[PDB]
């Protein structure tokens, strides 16, 4: 990678990435755990880089009607980027189209709700009541995992829930009450740290990883993987999580 | 790309390491000698991907480490590098030394380093305390992952731990030494969880430390990595790996 230039797909997703929309130029508009990883990779491997956001602002899912991707996944497949540098969850749908780097973090699906003492014990119970609404964000990993689960009652949850635009919309809706938001543990841990009236619904389920996304046959995968493994082994990832997560 | 596994015959590196693999030494032939969590994964992969297979054990019965004097590997890693095997099918820990020489599949389990101790009286809170006392002896198994992680660690007191500890040949030798008392064995969480379940007089030394994964080992440029990775990810996503851990790992505790 010495001398090379990498186009990196990314979007804001706190605390992994923060994007300043004003008051900055170029790479300096970006900060966060993933940015710190990229900066260290660029120093050690000798590449320059820039970040490219998807125009549709989505992470990426496969639309089964059109058989087309959107989001950062689509930008990668379209060769607009060389790597996706974000908390990119591992799932089989994506794995059919792209590769993943060595992982940097473990993660699970977590469901949360406002108000102490919820009667809900498990998310499928939502289908048998009408006190609570619920939802997942469109074109993001949790939606895909639930839609591909062997138990099609999870597809019902997705199909019958509110389609949320983005993390801000989801958290707003959650804070509005009587609403179960289903998303990812680490993201919820950070972003709801001060919401003392928000509680888990059931236990976390599904085990997956956060990694970077790479095109199949990327000439850079070996080096990125080696360096990411070293980051984990040396404790750098843990140090960055402590730096960036609340708190 | 074009190459797939249909009709291929894979040679798989493995050794006994309960509950991942059990190897019967009599009364069986060939693949039928093997059982366990990893064997169940291999069987399912073979059916879905269309290969036949056999297991090949290293004569040295080592997992594999890099000798800094000779710059040569040993164990299953060496057999893979020497084309005796096509994949290492075991609880193979991810570390940077191995990553310099081989690739890994998609991971099937998370793991950490765990230290355990047998002994009455004063005890220990963290493994580096071992260096400033002589009540307890201690050890790691040679040419296995925990030894490599401790020798790699940027705090060279962990290299001291390895260099000044007792040499342990294999997991059976380590566990018998631990059971002998006044000993700290430093190894891996899942292995110790399963194998020490009924040792009510064995306790922890501090918290687990280091994060790594168990995966399968693949040679660089293997034409089979993409398929194995996809299928392993599907196993994880479908909950198959969790079901196999429940099936094979020890339950209850007399303790």
């Amino acid at each position: 990678l010495i001398g090379r230039h990498l186009r990196l797909g990314s979007v804001e997703e706190q605390p992994f990435m923060f994007f300043a929309t004003e008051g900055c130029e170029g790479n300096d508009c970006w900060s966060g755990m993933v940015n710190d990883m990229v900066v260290k990779l660029s120093e050690d491997l000798g590449f320059t880089y820039e970040y490219i956001q998807p125009d549709d602002r989505k992470f990426g899912a496969l639309n089964k009607t059109t058989n087309e991707w959107n989001g950062m996944i689509r930008d990668l497949l379209d060769d607009k980027t060389d790597m996706i540098a974000i908390d990119l969850s591992t799932n089989s749908a994506r794995k059919s189209a792209i590769d993943y780097s060595f992982p940097f973090m473990d993660a699970g699906i977590k469901a949360v709700v406002k108000g102490e003492g919820t009667t809900l014990n498990q998310v499928l119970e939502l289908l048998d009541q009408d006190k609570y609404k619920w939802g997942v964000i469109g074109s993001r990993h949790p939606e895909t995992l639930l839609k591909t689960h062997r138990d099609s009652r999870y597809s019902r949850l997705v199909d019958e829930g509110v389609e949320l635009k983005d993390l801000n919309h989801a958290i707003e809706t959650l804070r509005g009450g009587l609403f179960v938001f289903i998303d990812e543990g680490p993201v919820l841990a950070h972003n709801l740290i001060s919401d003392c009236d928000v509680f888990s619904v059931g236990e976390e389920f599904q085990s997956f990883e956060y990694a970077f996304g790479l095109p199949k046959d990327s000439p850079y995968k070996s080096l990125i993987d080696s360096h990411l493994l070293k980051f984990r082994e040396e404790g750098f990832i843990d140090i960055l999580w402590e730096k960036w997560s609340s708190g």
